[PDB]
């Protein structure tokens, strides 16, 4: 019941009786906790103010910190005794820094034979950042290039009409078992609807159960603020550019909305094309490497941004789309992702992996090359790296087995 | 520089800043849906002088979008590029007197000015007419990133598809110009239209959009990268139409009273230049009779 | 002085004259015969400087009637003489791209601006509407005398009695506007129009014209007699009309190629200021489809483009275009 | 009667028709429309009905069913109510050839409506139809051989 915040600063302190001021803005960010999280940004706004008429002229003074830090105590006191779900941060990073330069040799091709808008993009363009269930945050490389995020909306979409229509609803009109038959896939499963939300097929169809009611603007405002929500209010702006490829010249996509029409597999009183026209805008959702690593890490917990703390997914939706991506987040490449790397990822022709690892991080990848089948060369190499040197496989963890790591100790 | 004393103009900016933020206004433009969204206390102010001395008081962080602050800057593009006389050949360049909208043509069978809506659709149409609608967005996006100095150059899709398919006036001059053979020969109307939708639909703060209206007033250099985006000419062109016709009814009563180049907008946007001093801009939502806002408007004058 | 090394600005003015000089317009007056009747091959330029430097090249010594170049200076007096607020409330002050005949109000009822036919007869009542015809006359033709430095300033009645037997145009706005009761309360219609037909039918010289326009070229005191004879604010209302409104529809295409405050005239002038620096005053009697002389027209065009003299040119370093007072 | 449609004429307006289009969307957005109706479909619906093919035979009965009380002489079915063909001719008369209604109602004096294919739907009410083709257009939009011939 005591608030021993008075005793804890004597342990944040290295033991001597001063200390420079200089020494705490810098250097304290290597927690890996930003300084520029929601959630401590009272502390940064009222100090600016007392500094001008305090009679100290540049001391914080241990008194006035304590008492006006009162109501986020308890995030504080997790952050610096280590009791995070991922200590020894600095290990951490330092493996994953190390694999980031080895992956970095590999190069791919066929970056995009069509979207020339993807096509126009650096090769060379490497980068990786990973926010874990806790918020804590680390990125190298290229993370703060934009980029869009093609087919990566479509896990988040499905989570989006699951959420707020019911798991019943959503799943009449689309499967939820693999098809093998590439991302564009013009085939429906025995009971006449796409196999599952990731093809193509099924992203349309989850695209038009979203407010079929309204206009075009409310439908894409809608998603647009959980995606928001869900990447803790970080960058989330909209690609034109690519919004505009895509859709003069993305004709297969076009096939597959009249193909779906075809069969009247679509809900009563919906367009095709306005449906159709909003699976364009949601997937011209441009997002960085470092905003994008808070979905994904969103999902990685139960529904609820790390940063903010707001609940904005129901866990039945988590649990349902990381269910459903395991197996048919990379299309065919899936079974060879689940037999390596065996987390739910989500390919991307313009790079992106959406990389999850329930209960513990998210990651975000971001590498134009591909492969044959739609995948980031670099991106995939370094996913099935990572598992191999951290245990994240699923099937991993049995008893003892070998030492592989610290075993959470 | 410039301004040497800019730490007393912050001053009186912001003392003006304070009078007249307790001044109501009118409308809020809800006759698109997206724009009555906006929380019309919005109010913030931010300048650019042609030395890079730049401040900010308010929201001018907050996004939105060009809705018509982008006719000069597409227009001096299309100058800079084809020259004077050819562009000048399809759009006329003398104020029209009616309304923005304004469906109706000059004695000449052509537009009355590049900032009327029936001009900004020709403008737009002459960008790079023989390419794709990728290219075509992208060619204009990357002069107005180096016009803001890299700043925040940003999209509102929301904004777009609520003007793309409310926007019927719009559809309307399209319409009116093709039938009345405005346009190049071989040239799209709806990819014209389309792209001006795109144009229009541009956010930008106020930051973004302060060092873009300074390049005017540096004349065609960004004032904080040095660059040489615009011709003299086509700045001098821009300055010359924004000055008579960038508030369209209102360009009296601001010529009058202010005397300087400003564009308006019904997103409150007031694009205010002022030639080789600096470049200001001004965001207020809440609209004002014949489309420009009232705090903003009253600001500058 | 503000123009040094006066045989070089006067000598490049010189060479223009002439290039000018070759080009032909048509369709000198369609209406007003007596104004029909000036030379087509008639070509005038003057300047006056704001301190007095003034050159003059060509047929300045040939009086013409000053059409539609009072209306600046008309609404100068009424604008000094009555504030800026009791001025505006009959008269707006923007643009209205309707010619200048324009049977048409604006939105709100009053007539567009002081430029356009329709505004100068309002504005043209507002000066001493409580006294007679002669003093009214006299009153405008005193500060317009003191305008002008005292230099010659006629009246053509031949000019007078046509534009008032054969201008017809101009009783139909007359009547127009009565009808509207956008007039001052206790004012007779009649002889507010009639005192516009008098102040467009006096005559001067570009010679004389050109100390005019350097009158409101400064801060509306006189370059010659260094006199006060309008307010600093009225010269600042006016010139921003001018540059607006001064050609009428061709305003955004003068605004756009020369960018100074110039007032068109059926007769052919064309009284072109130049802040701070001088003040023209163009004659050609033939005119282009707009209103506007062609030779005059040119010339301004020319000017500008070899001597800075722009609204919007210095911005870096665009051209040379010679010194510009330094 | 005969009853075609030219579809070629229809892809020429649907094509060409610009003015029509600006029609369209400039009445969408004066909400001159009735509530939940798309402009498209009834802006398509007006560009099929004119190109709809006739004779003149077919034309002349077409006109002779508002000359008889809406009720087609040479089958005799009520097809139209008495109100209708009131308020039609009642239009064409005063609107039927825009600005050549008058000089029309002039010289004429019968509700006839003209086109810009040349016919003049010219209707004699209580006694006959009568429908002129001559594809010569005067300035006015209406046939230079079958208004000459009316009056
Ligand atoms: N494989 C993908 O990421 C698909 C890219 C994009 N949705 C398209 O179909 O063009
Ligand atoms: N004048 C404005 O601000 C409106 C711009 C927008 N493109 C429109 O015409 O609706
Ligand atoms: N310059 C002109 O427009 C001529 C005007 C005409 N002479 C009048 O008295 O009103
Ligand atoms: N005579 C007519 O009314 C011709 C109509 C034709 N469809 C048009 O739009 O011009």
């Amino acid at each position: 019941l005591s608030r021993l915040g008075d005793l804890l600063f004597y342990t944040i302190a290295e033991g001597q009786e001063r200390i420079p001021i200089h020494k705490f803005t810098t250097a304290l960010k290597a927690t890996g906790l930003q300084t520029s999280d929601p959630r401590l940004r009272d502390c940064m706004s009222e100090m600016h103010r007392v500094v001008q008429e305090s009679s100290s002229g540049g001391l914080l003074d241990r008194d006035l910190f304590r008492k006006c830090v009162s109501s986020n105590i308890v995030l504080l006191t997790q952050a610096f005794r280590k009791k995070f779900v991922i200590p020894d941060f600095e290990e951490f990073t330092g493996h994953v820094d190390r694999i980031f330069e080895d992956v970095k040799e590999l190069t791919g091709g066929k970056v995009a034979a069509y979207i020339p808008q993807l096509a126009k993009s650096n090769p060379d363009l490497w980068g990786v950042s990973l926010c874990t269930v806790d918020g804590q945050r680390h990125s190298v490389g290229h993370t703060k290039i934009p980029f869009c995020l093609q087919s990566c909306v479509k896990p988040l979409t499905y989570a989006i009409s699951i959420s707020t229509l019911g798991t019943d609803y959503v799943h009449k009109f689309v499967g939820k078992e693999p098809s093998g038959l590439r991302y564009n896939a013009l085939s429906l499963n025995e009971e006449g609807i796409p196999h599952n939300p990731m093809v193509n097929a099924g992203a349309i169809v989850v695209s038009s159960l979203i407010k079929m009611d309204c206009n075009k603007a409310e439908k894409f405002d809608f998603v647009l603020q959980y995606l928001n929500k869900m990447a803790g209010n970080e960058y989330m702006g909209f690609s034109n550019a690519t919004f505009q490829s895509e859709k003069e010249t993305g004709d297969r996509n076009y096939a597959i909305g009249y193909y779906l029409k075809e069969k009247k597999c679509f809900p009563k009183g919906v367009d095709m094309m306005a449906a159709l026209d909003l699976y364009f805008q949601l997937c011209s959702v441009e997002v960085t490497c470092e905003s994008g690593s808070v979905m994904a890490a969103t999902l990685a917990n139960g529904g609820i941004c790390p940063i903010t703390g707001e609940s904005v997914l129901s866990a039945e939706a988590v649990r349902n789309t990381l269910s459903l991506m395991h197996s048919c987040g990379m299309y065919d490449f899936s079974g060879q992702f689940a037999f390596h790397v065996g987390l739910p990822a989500k390919s991307a022709v313009s790079g992106a992996i959406l990389l999850v690892v329930p209960n513990v991080m998210g990651m975000m990848c971001l590498s134009p090359p591909l492969d044959k089948l739609g995948n980031s060369h670099r991106g995939t190499s370094f996913c099935q790296k990572l598992v191999s040197l951290f245990n994240f496989h699923n099937y991993d963890n049995l008893r003892h087995c070998a030492r592989k790591l610290d075993p959470r100790r």
